[PDB]
């Protein structure tokens, strides 16, 4: 019923959207919000970054409280098997389709 | 400036679109339309398909019975260096951006 | 069972590959090869390009000087419903999986 | 000068990798690891998920511990302007390229 752009505008407001085909398998997508993080937190606290990246941040920014790093918003899918797929991609099919709806 | 949804609606209409934010200059994206091709043509006439795929089509359809295979519409990018990138992908930043403009 | 990297090398040599889960649906992916096209052919002959792009090519190459425009190689998918999806894109799951198989 | 497949195996080991060909300067990609999270932490503690998804999880899992939800590994890009792009996806050019180098 909706185009992919309308779904995108619904995602940016924090809603869960889906294509009609996905309903049988119960899949939906949602947006994880952008955030800005201080470099000291990235180096010393964040669990979910590989050590090499944290070392790079220390090499360049050097554990400053003032220095901040932007982490972009992105799309995630609640896939059929229940797991959360971070970094969801729109296929050509998905982009050009008009069977998008809002789950919640 | 438009949303990616509005850029997509332009693309479906035949328009060339780009993002001001894109680092490269002169880069734009366009949509190539959908076409249904007869199986005999796919196996014999088409030179842009690999031999394994053509063999598969021949095994399945036998170049007979007026069988036709749809090839879907897809986005493509005229990149900075003049090459045409078939099958352009929208990055999270692209999908969520609102600095899209029509180029033609 | 192969990694996505091995799947890719097999794609570059013209093979049909798939993930094991895809088998029930019958899906597979393959590479369409790259090719350079003369701009007069693009402007005057190619059916699968939109008018605006043909005009851009005319205005920027002149349909003269034997200018050749490259069209990159790219992946496509034979999808569940039989149609050929141009411009297949790998999910995060696809890229990081090691359940890839050669189909042909 | 490595394949995307070799870059991917380096990314699985936690390294930072990149392409010489990329237009912007100083960019690289890295993998954020897979994690499994108890549903009560997802509902009551995680700040970076929309409230609609927290609601969905609570309605389906009832705020129970030892009910866990997997969050997949995924690729991220340290972009040219210093922001981290969550959910980086490979373009046809990136996948089929052989100019990959280990940054760290
Ligand atoms: N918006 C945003 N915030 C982020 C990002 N990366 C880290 N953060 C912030 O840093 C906090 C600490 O991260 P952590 O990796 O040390 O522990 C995180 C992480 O271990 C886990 N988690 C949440 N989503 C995850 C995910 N998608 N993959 C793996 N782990 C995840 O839950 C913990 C608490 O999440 P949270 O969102 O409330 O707080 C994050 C979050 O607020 C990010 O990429 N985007
Ligand atoms: N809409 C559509 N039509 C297709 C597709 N694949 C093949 N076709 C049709 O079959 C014709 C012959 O394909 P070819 O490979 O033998 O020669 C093609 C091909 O060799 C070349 N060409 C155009 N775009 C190309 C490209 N992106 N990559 C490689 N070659 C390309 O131009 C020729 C003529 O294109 P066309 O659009 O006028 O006719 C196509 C086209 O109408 C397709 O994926 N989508």
């Amino acid at each position: 019923s909706m185009t992919f752009g309308q779904a995108l505008e619904s995602l940016k407001r924090g809603h869960l959207v889906a294509r009609k085909g996905w309903n049988g398998k119960g899949m939906f997508i949602f947006m994880r919000p952008e955030d800005s993080l201080p470099t000291n937190m990235i180096v010393n606290q964040v669990k979910s970054l590989p050590e090499s990246f944290k070392r790079w941040v220390a090499n360049n920014h050097g554990d400053s409280e003032t220095d901040r790093i932007k982490f972009t918003a992105y799309l995630c899918m609640k896939a059929a098997d229940g797991t959360i797929v971070n970094g969801w991609l729109a296929s050509q099919t998905d982009m050009l389709a008009n069977d998008w709806v809002i789950v919640e």
